[PDB]
């Protein structure tokens, strides 16, 4: 039991985690003058905080004791060179978080608690179409980043 | 991995296959003159479709490779002789579709595939609810079909 | 009579057939993130579709015996490797779609069926269309795969 | 009072108690493919629940002290094989429940409560109309049942 | 053409005489109390004559004379005993009407004569159509006369 109360609460500073992650994205392409990425990452930060806020919500309904940890300042950014790098750190992170939901339903499963699996399916699910949606939207930088400025139009006309 | 994406390619198929299956119950329903169930076989062809198609699109979202297999043809035809063979042969089908995401949904548990799992239940609820209608009306139709003549006021009528 | 039944009876096959060719060219297009050019796919897939229903349905009236036959797995999915093989496949596709066509109508002229010839009729047109359509689109294809990344701003934009 | 009392709380139960038997007719019509007549005895499980809850209102009102009874459990489905058996056990059950409103006015009038005689009126003029459509339909049902399939056929337009 | 002119004549002749069959149809229902049949062979009746109306039109625009012949008087009633014998004795007019529409037709390919062909496309497909909802009622009405009045139950309702 104490296993799948640590992984819940793992899963809160996750998806927190993940919001600041995005958080840098925003900055680094507003910085770098991709408007169209930076609005597209601004909004997913809103997203991942709202998963967690889900999760905290949850927790309190079912007596699982939420202790909120310290959310890490995000590393990738000192890195990132080009639009590139930063798609691929986010595609990352997506499958870290799907990965870190994998292992509460686990421990879930192994406990039988099933309001917390059921609780869990819409999320799993959405993991799949968000590392879809990564995935495709980082084989198009890559394949446009082949042309010089071609990329800036990806920004520019969609986003 | 293997046992997994092998019933996953499947599912597609037998998806095809059942379209198939009511796309042939609504041409003996049609040749016979009995509009009414070949509108409703015909409706659930192009549902069986769909299914199929939303099988795809899962598989394409979580890197399951798919390769479309033939859809065979469908054999139950030539030996119906009223509308009770053809209703029979619909609710084997379900039967068999049931079965085909039950055996699919073993697989993802073993696998704890919990993406897959929580994927697949609104299709186990929805079997749960097409095995049902089918028997319902197989049931009907077994009924009617005692009087001669009275089967053709179900098909007219609803 | 037998040559003008049969040959009815195979178009439907041919229909259901392209269907399955544009759901193979849809699965190729997603998997390779040409999300764009995978709905029109999806699209036509779901017309050849309806017009096989098309037939069927007239075949019924017309008391032209149905017997569905297998609907052959597609296969130039393995050999496809960019967008032109695809939309080339495709265009090979549409060309036979409108030989079948103009050889049932061969049949039913050479019967004195003018209810089928009537009833084809729009079929031919359509396919006109159809083919100048694919036609189309390949050029385009061809001429931005020129220059690497272009082809997938055809995709975002357009489709 | 001790017997009007008594006789409030035993309508009580037997509103109850007709919900029951009602939903086990719906059970029983639902197992056997009778899905108009089963949705009608599930009205009615309805209806009968909420007479039920409009005397416990009264009482609750009235002062007369309520103490829920069992319901038992329904017995009838277990020899019912025709909808004409479910039928005439649902018109004995209306009788009983027009007996039971009858034995409470008697001591309601016995014991000069108007007020109780007063809030049982309309009891009485719906009971007259449930036997009286109950009866009704079972003959339909005993009629139509003389020709094989002829009452499925009924169930499936009317209801 | 002599061929094609006679025969574009005839054409109007066998709409009117159909015209007259359905009227002589809806008389028999109606007097034999199949007031549902009886209106529909009206129906029929009414677009029998527009039919005929239509080929005088085009018959006028194109300079083809046209003289108009006596309408039969309609013999089967004389025979009719059932509805059976009426749905039957109308499949047969409108099998004639069908071959009538193919003699014209042959006779207009012979000519070459391509805009009778094109003003022909849509009866011929419409004679798909009425033979196939006359055929399907008929097998309707053979069926459902199986059991004494169970045909009476259905002019009722349908039609
Ligand atoms: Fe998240
Ligand atoms: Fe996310
Ligand atoms: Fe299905
Ligand atoms: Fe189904
Ligand atoms: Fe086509
Ligand atoms: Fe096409
Ligand atoms: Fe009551
Ligand atoms: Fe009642
Ligand atoms: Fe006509
Ligand atoms: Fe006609």
């Amino acid at each position: 039991s104490e296993e799948l109360l640590d992984l819940f609460n793992r899963q809160v500073t996750q998806e927190f985690t993940a919001s600041q992650v995005y958080l840098s994205a925003s900055i680094w392409f507003d910085q770098n003058d991709w408007e169209g990425m930076a609005a597209y990452m601004l909004a997913e930060s809103a997203e991942e905080r709202e998963h967690g806020l889900g999760f905290v919500d949850f927790a309190n309904k079912r007596n699982i004791p939420i202790e909120l940890q310290a959310v890490p300042a995000p590393v990738s950014c000192a890195e990132w060179s080009s639009p590139e790098d930063v798609w691929q750190s986010i595609l990352e992170l997506e499958q870290a978080n799907t990965r870190s939901l994998l292992n509460l339903a686990e421990a879930a499963s192994t406990c039988h608690d099933f309001a917390v699996m059921a609780f869990l399916n819409p999320f799993h699910l959405q993991q799949v179409n968000e590392e879809d949606k990564i995935g495709s939207i980082l084989a198009k930088v890559t394949d446009e980043n082949r042309t010089p400025g071609l990329l800036r139009s990806l920004d520019v006309v969609s986003f």
